[PDB]
């Protein structure tokens, strides 16, 4: 069939519009205005079509196996490793998906709580003592601490080079894949080498011990493929590195967003508080207690809606396709943009406004088309850790609101940069007031 390809500029050979993608907060919106709802570009040497909205998301998460193959930018793939779920395909992917899910079972999450709440309260106490808190970097310390603790173990967490290395590793994930020591990418390459060497040490320690499936690392050590074979060491290291990155980076964004938004909407903050008051907290807080928070549930859906931690995903077309009148050529990439979908005014009337009532029983977002709220993606690659994320968001939201009000200091830049997750430019300057 003789259909046109989408409008859009490819730019220079290979380089294309990669620099705009990596540096402009404007990328998708600029090309939507200039080119329309479906546009093409070139990124990291690949021709890419950007799509968004319920129907485009439906398309991308339908008859997927025969059409769409998950991928990531060249820098991301190299730094994740060939043995990570994010970089696995087909039968291997299906298998590790079932293996990893066991780390996030309803009851295993329930068992994460005590250590998680202990790490959470520890930080709140410190921040409550301070005058001004520059919050964003603090949230990064905390979320790493929770992830290292719950996925690996407590003595692992107090060990002191791990965080600095991860921070450097993260900075190169979405960058120019230039393998020199004076680039963000080469520094992340070196960070990855140092981290794997440590995780290898951490793994060899755990193997000379009675089998425990308390955490993610123990779960992976116990895991067997369909041919009853263990995961290799290189796979073990790539898999924990991913879980620690995802558990750390995404949650840093979600919680700064929550602190940002409930910072600016003190009425919503009070309704959350009113909810946790019709219960009975103390320090006594169980997994079944957090399941009694329907209104907080709504706020957290809406935080993720307004400021999605993960901007989008990428797929290679392995079949030739068409969508809304365009040829989607075999071997080109498609990118689904969660940020664009969540800013659709048809899906989200007054998209710029923070309104939890969209997720209230009969609200606008409840009878939207499928694939309208996609903070965790959908189809075959839908976030595997979503309930770990929701757990940590709910506990943090709960402990923070029960103990403190807070003020976002006047004259700061609250504007959001994405390297590679939304963060406020001036790192969220606050004062907490104890209750
Ligand atoms: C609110 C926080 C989070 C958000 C918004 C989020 C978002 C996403 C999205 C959009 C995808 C799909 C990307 C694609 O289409 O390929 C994904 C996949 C994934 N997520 Fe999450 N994520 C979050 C937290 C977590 C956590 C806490 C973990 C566990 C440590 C995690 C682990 C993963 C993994 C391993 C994948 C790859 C799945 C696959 O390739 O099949 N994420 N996530
Ligand atoms: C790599 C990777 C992850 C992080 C994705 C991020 C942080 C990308 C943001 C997308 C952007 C920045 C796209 C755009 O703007 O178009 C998650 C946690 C899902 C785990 C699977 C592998």
């Amino acid at each position: 069939n003789s259909l046109p390809i989408p409008p859009g500029d490819f730019g220079l050979p290979w380089l294309g519009e990669t620099l705009n993608f990596l540096n402009d907060g404007d990328f998708g919106k600029k090309r939507q205005q200039q080119f329309g709802p479906i546009f093409k570009t070139r990124l990291f040497g690949k021709n890419v079509i950007f799509i968004s909205g319920a129907l485009a998301n439906r398309f991308l998460f339908t008859k997927e196996q025969e059409t769409f193959q998950a991928t990531w930018p060249l820098s991301t793939r190299i730094l994740l490793g060939p043995n990570a779920l994010a970089t696995q395909m087909g039968e291997i992917h299906r298998s590790r998906r079932k293996i990893l899910y066991q780390a996030f079972l309803p009851r295993t999450l329930d068992s994460y709580l005590p250590k998680m709440d202990g790490i959470v309260q520890g930080y709140l106490e410190q921040w409550g003592k301070a005058n001004e808190v520059i919050w964003y970097p603090q949230l990064r310390r905390m979320t790493f601490d929770v992830a290292a603790t719950l996925f690996m173990g407590e003595k692992v967490s107090q060990n002191p080079q791990l965080f600095p290395w991860f921070e450097t590793y993260i900075q190169g994930l979405f960058s120019l894949p230039i393998p020199l020591p004076n680039t963000l990418f080469g520094k992340s390459q070196r960070a990855r080498a140092l981290l794997l060497a440590e995780l290898e040490k951490i793994i060899k320690a755990r193997q000379q011990q009675p089998p425990s499936e308390e955490d993610a690392l123990g779960i992976l050590l116990a895991a067997r493929d369909d041919n009853n074979q263990p995961l290799s060491l290189p796979e073990l290291k790539d898999q924990i590195l991913l879980l620690l990155f995802a558990g750390h980076e995404t949650l840093t964004s979600a919680l700064s967003s929550f602190c940002l938004l409930l910072g600016q909407h003190s009425d919503i903050r009070e309704r959350v508080r009113q909810e946790q008051n019709k219960l009975q907290l103390s320090q006594e807080l169980t997994a079944e207690t957090l399941k009694k928070m329907p209104y907080l549930d709504q706020v957290l859906q809406e935080v993720l809606r307004l400021i999605p931690p993960v901007g989008g995903g990428f797929r290679e077309l392995i079949q030739d396709c068409q969508f809304q009148g365009f040829h989607f050529p075999k071997g080109w990439l498609v990118s689904y943009q969660i940020s664009q979908t969540h800013a659709d005014p048809d899906l989200y009337p007054d998209p710029e406004k923070f309104d939890p009532e969209r997720f209230t029983p009969d609200g606008s977002a409840t009878h939207n088309p499928p694939f309208a709220h996609v903070p965790f993606g959908g189809g075959l690659r839908e976030c595997l850790g979503k309930e770990f994320a929701r757990l940590e968001m709910k506990l943090f939201a709960t402990r923070l609101i029960q103990q403190f009000d807070w003020t976002l200091l006047p004259g700061q830049n609250l504007e959001l940069v994405v390297t590679p997750s939304p963060r406020p430019k001036d790192n969220l300057r606050v004062k907490l007031h104890s209750l």
